[PDB]
């Protein structure tokens, strides 16, 4: 309701900020959001935060993820993380999203939280966030 | 030792006919080139198994992998696959061939046969191949 004026504000913030943002720091504050410890003081975090907030009325990935084998998740899991070498933001903060809701599983956060760990801090999106942030805001604010 | 002319050859030919292919067939090729059938029509997989025949000498990374538990193939699944977003043909080779000798392992072919099946169906790697192929070819030969 009120989220309106908050996204496109905090859309704003990021791309002001995101150039001067070192990369592997950026890499770093993504893993922890995925871990449940979002550092707001980074903008895209605080962006996917708010993302997040709003997808979670819905709340159905939890149970999604729930239901799923380990066969199912490493499908989701190499899929999704494909995004971070294209350039489609959507994908891409679902991506990540989708990657937090499966942290949130006590059994897969253990097996898999390493490794995520480890392929997230080789990626770099910088570029897709500053291009596509603004468009992305919007998609988001009518949907 | 004849490996010479064979790899330099079929480099030849591989970038003579690649754009022609279609990306859904080549696709399926390559997938089944990891499950040990090696279509040598085309050209691109003649390029492939020769390429492993040379590093099968070596032999290593059949043991390496008999030794790798689950998230140790995760990671290297996962990292691997990235390659293939990426624009280096040298790993992206050396990736498929990395597939291949997992999938030749009877209990990781067993699990992550479909997944690689579902996931290569996504990627394109033409590009790459037409404008990386005759320089890896000398990398390789040298090599």
């Amino acid at each position: 309701s009120d989220m309106h004026t908050e996204l496109a504000s905090i859309s704003q913030l990021v791309i002001a900020k995101i150039e001067t943002i070192d990369n592997d720091i950026l890499n770093k504050d993504i893993v922890n959001f995925i871990m449940c410890r979002s550092n707001l003081d980074n903008p895209f975090i605080s962006f996917l935060d708010t993302v997040y907030t709003i997808i979670d009325q819905e709340n159905y990935q939890t149970e999604l993820i729930n239901s799923l084998d380990d066969n199912e998740i490493i499908d989701c899991i190499v899929n999704k993380f494909m995004s971070f070498y294209k350039d489609n933001l959507e994908n891409i903060v679902d991506a990540i999203i989708t990657l937090k809701y499966i942290m949130n599983n006590p059994d897969f956060k253990t097996t898999y939280a390493e490794v995520l760990g480890s392929r997230i801090a080789d990626i770099d999106i910088k570029q897709v966030i500053r291009e596509n942030i603004l468009q992305l805001s919007n998609d988001i604010r009518e949907r």
